[PDB]
RNA sequence: UCCGCGAUAGCUCAGUCGGUAGAGCAAAUGACUGUUAAUCAUUGGGUCCCUGGUUCGAGUCCAGGUCGCGGAGCCA
RNA sequence: UCCGCGAUAGCUCAGUCGGUAGAGCAAAUGACUGUUAAUCAUUGGGUCCCUGGUUCGAGUCCAGGUCGCGGAGCCA
């Protein structure tokens, strides 16, 4: 039916004629001559109507925005002073010999114009007429494309893609699960999986020796602007390989994925470890892009007459870290007043500063009321060692290990933003050597990673000081955000019952919830591990866009609704009944 | 790590040395040489073991089934009178020079042995060991194989891999779906999707030309041998295409699937119309390998004494069909008792017959009871229509044409496996020119294919007498099941509206439910059209599996429940509250 | 919801007439240098799906219930 | 659950001091042979998120509620 696509006419085309089907993307009206801009999706083209043949200039008159059309006409080799440098076809032009309205189309309720600052909800609830938007194609075509690559390496790497169920066990120690009622088992519950975590480990025992899926996964946890409650995920196990095969091949696999796609080379990966991390960027996933660096000074606050600096500089559960902002001594009362609010919300007591304008004149010449509290020498090789000169500023995190950690890590990335101090454009690590547990508001422990990574240590030396316990786990950064990552998994029961039993899972539960991994382990499961790439968040990174909803078809909103299907909705109190529920109101 | 894999052990690698690892198959104990049979995802080895080395001999001694280890040693070119034909490295040994236990384990609870006949509770129970069997890896294998192919074929030709949401909205119309309770809207509940079919249909109005997406679908519906809950479905939709481009590409793509696998061709699809498989076949999806076939004689009953004939064959709405099975007159009155119970299921008061034994007698040579109340003649036309001779049978299934169809339908295939009558391996074909819609035992009606589908006549020939209404759907199917299908869509919204009036949704419905489809409709709608494939039964297929459970990693039983992981499981009463909802006991 | 079949050792299953528990395989131990579904011997192993009822007595009979398989309904 | 910002014509938004509704763009109509974000003119277009309360009077003020965005909690 259709000849080719408008975005795809070269100027080897001429004299030839095309029929071509798309919509009318804008249409200009001079009279005697009419102009259509024709769009599909390789892009546009402009068709140009005279009329001596008045038939299909009734048929151009009538045509509005977004009609849907087909229009054969002869391949025109456009005037040089008309030639289009926007248009991929714009140095051409189509006659129309005739034309057809397949389809016609009310106004759109937003333009498809250059600039139009569109309205997300507004996006949202038309998403099928703002996906006609080069952009967003472009971006979806983008993902494909991406998931295109990564299938084809993993599949020429010895992968096998297979299908986990998304019907499966609720369980009460991950993150909260979509629950599903059962209409055959009254009163149980399906649950919509957050990763396909333990199946790819059966897969594993199964003796299957490489899986990946880019499997659905689904978390009933609130929303932010990159995290979604229905995202999709890149699975990855394999079966006798360490951390440094697996990170081997992972990192292979997103360079030749970059390098397929938007044809870029990462140098070589640094391996940081968490402590370092935490240390000097306050933060488990570092934009390396940021130069700004956290710097630990409480060893010169010890006896100083500050206390809200000597306090924690003798508690040894906490720290007092310096952060140098270059040229911003500058800086309105205004703007310090907002990073102390800001570094409020993540736990910090207040934000002392320095601000250096002389340090030739000693104590004076650095304003601040804090200056008087602090010893000049304390002070003088602080600075130093904070690399301090005139013109710059010194902001102070002095709390718990982790406030501090907390506040000036997001206050590093929050001013490394503002200052536009952006060093490169791709800024890929590994963060590696994790803790194995950590403790949450509470006596209670969380492995942070997962209860099936593999802990450094023994079954014994695991129940006993679990906190100093690595976990064989490592991350992948990229611009200080969380491609993903994975870890090698616990394959002796033993030491499972163990990071079980230090988790408050008894046996019980290990029975009950957890019970076919315990006799998978048992009936001979291999040395396996693994690893997970978020899939939206890397499109997300590739394509440049500000948030998640950018790259997925049909996103939600804050509240886990969409507005275009006006889902959740209500369903009769038949089919409610028949699942054994009731409401509340 | 490991060197080789086992099944990948060529007479080439003779004199090397090789370090594989893997399961313990099973092990033979000679006391002076030990034999191991080494299994991993390629297959089979041998080990043997000499005392020469009685370490590792000491752990050959130790190692019993199904242990995970690793083992190093020489790729000795095995002897002529031990070299096995079962194992792709049989004409091969390995003298084992060190091995290492990675994991033991204990005794897995069915042998992975030849011919043992577990036993589908215990094998799903164990599921992890159950797919260790060559077997079972195979498939699963074969399947990623499969969907490769096919996601190969469909991104060559200009379709887009596009992701949709799993979380919906729930309607009443389609098939049940499962719900899931909303956190931040409390009485309003999530749908999982049948089928990615409005946000496809979107996604041609969006302007991308070619979709395609292997996704999940969900039905709330029992089970059967062919039926699960929980399917992927391979779905793909068009724009700009008639119903003939259609049935070409994905025919093309099934050749090329099936050569690229099997290694197989069809000759030609058959294009069989709906009416006439339904006359011949009793079956909207006929199975062509079965050269049975029914044919109607009700044109000969008319004025005839037996009344159970002369009544339907004088009603318009029923008919009287005959079913010839060849040298079947033979059969004992058990197997014609067993075969009127199964046609009895299906709705039919009995199953007249008539065994041909003389037809050089006249009416004697035909023993039947029946053959007494109907003249000679009448008799001798349809035994000659019907193809009869001496030693055949021939049923009769006279009722309403529903009852007749279903009846003879199901008894054609039934007593087509009994007497193995199978002409051909693979017998594909296009059941088209469906009838729009069917009324369901009450005046309401319901598209056999589904509401969006394009009606042949007009919105105004279509509330009129419905019933003369042809859809523009079209199925494929192959050896009796349905490997998919799809049609051309509506983008009248008129029509859609019409369509959507008489199957009984008024506009508030139209507007609540289906609001965003005739508003995506109104905006500039392209003719578009689509199909899906059933991947599950397509395997199932290829495989030549016995149930879909077989081509699937981990399936569910007839109850929608999983026995290896106890799902659907209970939930606490914290989230149960939540999720602002309570049970009923 | 309906029709039909089924549940006994770890696995596949027999178990009569209602009379108080069996085989093969597997496992553990033993012997053996060439088997490849190794052979051979010794030994261990029971919530007869659950719950009740009739019996002096229940794997067996009755009733209800649970689970697994095929089908009908259902699967736009 | 908490912090912050936001809702006015189809779209982007102004709306003062509480005084009874506006712009640009879009649409409909008109003119024009060369524009490409065409130009120009005429005309149409309001559930000021919802609900109440104070006022002679509410887009404006108070209270509760709904929705949308960023963040905290949360996200094994
Ligand atoms: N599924 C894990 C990663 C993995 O175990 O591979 C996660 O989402 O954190
Ligand atoms: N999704 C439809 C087929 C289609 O519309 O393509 C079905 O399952 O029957």
């Amino acid at each position: 039916m259709r000849s080719h696509y408008c975005g795809q006419l070269n100027e080897s085309l001429d004299g030839q004629e095309v029929t071509l089907c798309g919509w009318v993307h804008r249409r200009r009206d001079h009279g005697g001559v009419i102009f259509l801009d024709v769009r599909d999706r390789e892009g546009l083209a402009q068709v140009v109507f005279d009329p001596d043949r008045a038939e299909t200039f009734a048929k151009a008159d009538r045509v509005r925005s977004e009609f849907v059309v087909k229009i054969t006409g002869k391949v025109r080799l456009r005037p040089e002073g008309a030639r289009n440098p926007n248009m991929a076809s714009g140095s051409i032009e189509v006659l129309g010999y005739e034309l057809e309205v397949l389809n016609q189309a009310e106004t759109p309720p937003f333009p498809l114009d250059e600039y139009s600052d569109v309205g997300e909800e507004t996006r949202l609830r038309y998403r099928f007429i703002d996906l006609r938007r080069p952009e967003m194609a472009a971006k979806l075509k983008l993902r494909a494309r991406i998931t295109s690559s990564i299938r084809r390496y993993l599949d020429d790497n010895g992968f096998l893609d297979v299908e986990t169920p998304i019907l499966g066990r609720p369980t009460p120690e991950g993150a909260r699960d979509y629950l599903v009622p059962s209409r055959t088992y009254p009163g149980h519950f399906f649950a919509l999986p957050q990763s396909p975590q333990l199946f790819k480990q059966l897969l594993m025992v199964a003796g299957f020796d490489r899986y990946y899926q880019i499997a659905k996964c689904f978390r009933d946890e609130d929303l932010r602007a990159d995290r979604q409650p229905e995202f999709t995920q890149i699975d990855i196990e394999t079966s006798f390989l360490d951390e440094s095969d697996i990170i081997g091949i992972t990192e292979k696999m997103v360079r030749q994925l970059f390098k397929e796609v938007l044809d870029v080379e990462f140098d070589e990966f640094p391996h940081m470890p968490f402590e370092e991390a935490m240390r000097r960027y306050g933060s488990d996933k570092p934009d390396l892009r940021i130069p700004l660096e956290l710097v630990d000074v409480a060893d010169q606050l010890k006896e100083v007459e500050f206390k809200v600096f000597s306090g924690p500089a003798n508690d040894p559960k906490g720290r007092v870290a310096a952060l140098r902002v270059p040229g911003a001594a500058s800086m309105p009362r205004s703007q310090i007043d907002d990073y102390t609010k800001f570094v409020g919300i993540y736990g910090a007591k207040g934000l002392a500063y320095i601000k250096v304008n002389e340090r030739a004149k000693g104590v004076e010449g650095l304003q601040s009321p804090i200056v008087k509290f602090i010893p000049e020498a304390n002070l003088n090789v602080i600075l130093d060692r904070v690399g301090a000169v005139d013109g710059d500023i010194v902001f102070f995190g002095a709390d718990k290990a982790k406030i501090v950690c907390d506040a000036l890590g997001a206050l590093r990335i929050k001013v490394g933003h503002d200052l536009k101090l952006l060093t490169r454009e791709w800024a890929p690590m590994w963060v590696v050597d994790f803790p194995m547990f950590e403790e949450n508001d509470d006596g209670s422990l969380s492995a942070l990673h997962h209860p099936f990574t593999s802990p450094k240590c023994t079954p014994a030396e695991l129940e006993a000081n679990p906190g100093a316990a690595l976990s064989r786990a490592y991350d992948m950064v990229l611009n200080g955000t969380e491609l993903g990552g994975g870890s090698i998994r616990i394959h002796d029961k033993s030491m499972q019952q163990a990071v079980f039993r230090v988790l408050g899972i008894d046996e019980a539960e290990q029975e009950e919830k957890f019970g076919f991994l315990l006799d998978a382990l048992k009936y001979g499961a291999p040395p396996h591990g693994g690893l997970a790439f978020g899939l939206d968040r890397l499109v997300m990174l590739m394509t440049g866009a500000s948030s998640i909803r950018e790259v997925i078809a049909f996103p939600k909103t804050q509240s886990a609704g969409d507005v275009m299907t006006q889902a959740p909705g209500s369903v009769d109190g038949k089919a409610l009944r028949e699942l054994h529920i009731r409401l509340r109101e």
